[PDB]
């Protein structure tokens, strides 16, 4: 197919990324907001991850549906060997972070639901340090997203 449906894909794939993201900074105020502060008020904070989680997810499944699209369109155009190994080496990457996102994303929802299991400072401390380092292993994932696909636009000279 031609170059376009390349470059609509991309940037498809790059609004889904900037969601995740938003979605994510929303979940991280919310969390450190109820820790800087109530039973209730934590199945509110839960509540919310939940759907926040849910909607990741969702667009999770997008961003691979789009990216098994980008890899077959690359191989029906017949690019150079050179420009064909770089391409190649970038979907790769991305098809790896793709996985250690959907990684992370179970290991969130296990943990969202053992926490839901509890009455306590102690555990909803050592439950926030897991959930920070696990955001902040997500917030590095999305930029290096955001930064390969960056890199396939312009390898393609579609930026
Ligand atoms: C530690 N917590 C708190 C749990 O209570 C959470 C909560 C929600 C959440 C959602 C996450 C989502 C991604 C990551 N990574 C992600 C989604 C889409 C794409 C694409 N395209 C790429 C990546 S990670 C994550 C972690």
């Amino acid at each position: 197919m031609d170059e376009e449906r390349l470059k609509e894909i991309l940037e498809e794939l790059e609004r889904i990324i900037e969601e995740v993201k938003r979605l994510l900074e929303k979940d991280e105020r919310l969390l450190r907001e109820f820790y800087r502060r109530d039973k209730e008020e934590f199945r509110r904070v839960i509540k919310l991850d939940e759907e926040v989680m849910k909607r990741s997810e969702e667009l999770l499944k997008r961003a691979e549906e789009l990216l098994r699209e980008l890899e077959e369109l690359i191989r029906r155009i017949p690019f150079s060997e050179e420009i064909r190994r770089e391409l190649e080496e970038i979907l790769r990457r991305l098809k790896e972070l793709y996985e250690e996102a959907k990684r992370l994303m179970e290991k969130a929802k296990e943990l969202t639901k053992r926490i839901k299991k509890i009455d306590d400072e102690k555990t909803l401390r050592e439950w926030y340090e897991i959930v920070r380092e696990l955001l902040e292993r997500a917030k590095e994932i999305i930029e290096e997203i955001e930064r390969l696909l960056r890199r396939l636009l312009e390898i393609l000279g579609l930026e």
